[PDB]
């Protein structure tokens, strides 16, 4: 585990075919608190999603407030299907550009 950066974010994989709106985020305040992320000022939303295909990407990422229960949500909250269709949180890319 340890400490991974000032970043907060997670990646989440298998959010896309079947998918359910900006709901999502309500999904992971089962297990939490809904932060406001002080990179731009924003709550936890974001889905991608590429139309250009037609066909939804899968991806989304969101913002919990501490670092250490992003590890464990990986542990416990992860490992099993959201929708019918396999999921993976992972702790996402640092430094927001």
């Amino acid at each position: 585990g340890s400490h991974m950066s000032d970043n907060n974010t997670i990646f989440v994989q298998g959010l896309g075919e079947g998918v359910s709106t900006d709901q999502v985020g309500e999904f992971f305040k089962q297990i939490g608190i809904i932060k406001t992320n002080k990179k731009t000022g924003k709550p936890m939303i974001n889905l991608y999603t590429d139309k250009d295909t037609g066909k939804p990407k899968g991806e989304a990422t969101v913002s919990f407030d501490d670092p250490p229960s992003a590890k464990a949500a990986i542990d416990w909250f992860d490992g099993k299907e959201f929708h019918g269709n396999i999921i993976k949180v992972s702790f996402a890319t640092r430094r927001p550009e």
